[PDB]
């Protein structure tokens, strides 16, 4: 267990958006529990509750990251998929993003999204690692209202492998 976010205690901590949308942790909904991490207000398929990761975590290390997902309104099924956002050298306009996992979501039901990751050395000059949430890329002018439902997070957990 080297991070856990359950949102029992109602705090947002350090999670963010990645543009516009709006994160709320919300009570009455969770994944067995009563708090979960609420983004909606999106506008962007990748618009996604995001945190970084990196501080938690020994460079050059594979660790295991899961969390569990569900959506509530709109289409019978969605796809949501789990992302890695990497910067190196403190280089902001070259970020890299890499899907580590992605699975077909039935509305109402949580599902879980997990995989093993790779944590760069310390000698690639990584300085931030953020995982994220979001829902299949499209370009903004191809982008539909089932692209951009709001959906909830919980029980986000990376583990030594
Ligand atoms: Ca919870």
């Amino acid at each position: 267990a080297l991070f856990k976010a359950d949102f029992e205690d109602g705090n947002i901590g350090n999670w963010r958006a990645r543009g516009t949308e709006k994160l709320e942790v919300v009570s009455g909904i969770g994944h067995n529990s009563n708090r979960s991490l609420k983004t909606s207000s999106r506008s962007e398929t990748y618009h996604g509750p995001l945190v970084e990761v990196l501080p938690y975590l020994q460079k050059g290390s594979t660790v295991h990251i899961s969390f569990w997902a569900m959506y509530d309104e709109g289409p019978a099924t969605q796809v949501i998929n789990g992302s890695l956002e990497k910067e190196f050298n403190r280089d902001t306009a070259n970020l890299e993003y890499a899907m580590f996992a992605s699975t077909t979501l039935n509305k109402g039901q949580w599902k879980k999204i997990e995989a093993d990751i790779i944590v760069p050395a310390e000698s690639t000059g990584i300085s931030g690692l953020r995982m994220y949430a979001e829902t299949p890329w499209k370009q903004s002018s191809e982008v539909t209202e089932t692209d951009t439902i709001p959906f909830y997070v919980d029980d986000v957990q990376i583990t030594a492998t």
